[PDB]
């Protein structure tokens, strides 16, 4: 029933994601010199360095807010890819499966802790 425990749990999960080879296209903002049409397709850029900085600045209130921004990294990959068989999109789907498998208990414990607080 620790209402604050999600923050260290999310720091440790971001560390694992940075060690994963599948995260490399997603660690920093998409390079507009490499992809000059990117902002014609994607209205809200997101990347794992921006997620980690927002967490360490104390600018997330809950793990649900962090989860929304990580899911935006993956939806941006699906929208920008020219093929569902592309190398970079294929990496995004493995990373998404890994993320979803690990964040489920983080979300469950936080929501249980808050219900107990408000009982
Ligand atoms: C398939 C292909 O040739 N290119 C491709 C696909 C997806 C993505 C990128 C390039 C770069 C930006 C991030 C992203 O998700």
């Amino acid at each position: 029933y620790d209402i604050q425990a999600w923050k260290k749990q999310c720091e440790e999960l971001l560390n694992l994601i940075f060690q994963c080879e599948d995260s490399e296209p997603f660690r920093q903002p998409v390079d507009l010199l490499e992809y000059p049409d990117y902002r014609d397709i994607i209205d809200t850029p997101m990347d794992f360095a921006t997620v980690r900085e927002t967490l360490e600045a104390g600018n997330y209130e809950s793990p649900m807010e962090l989860c929304k921004d990580v899911r935006l990294i993956f939806s941006n990959s699906k929208a920008y890819t020219p093929s569902k068989r592309s190398r970079i999109y294929s990496m995004s789907l493995r990373l998404s499966a890994f993320f979803e498998e690990h964040i489920s208990s983080v979300l469950s414990d936080y929501k249980s802790a808050l219900r107990f607080h408000k009982r």
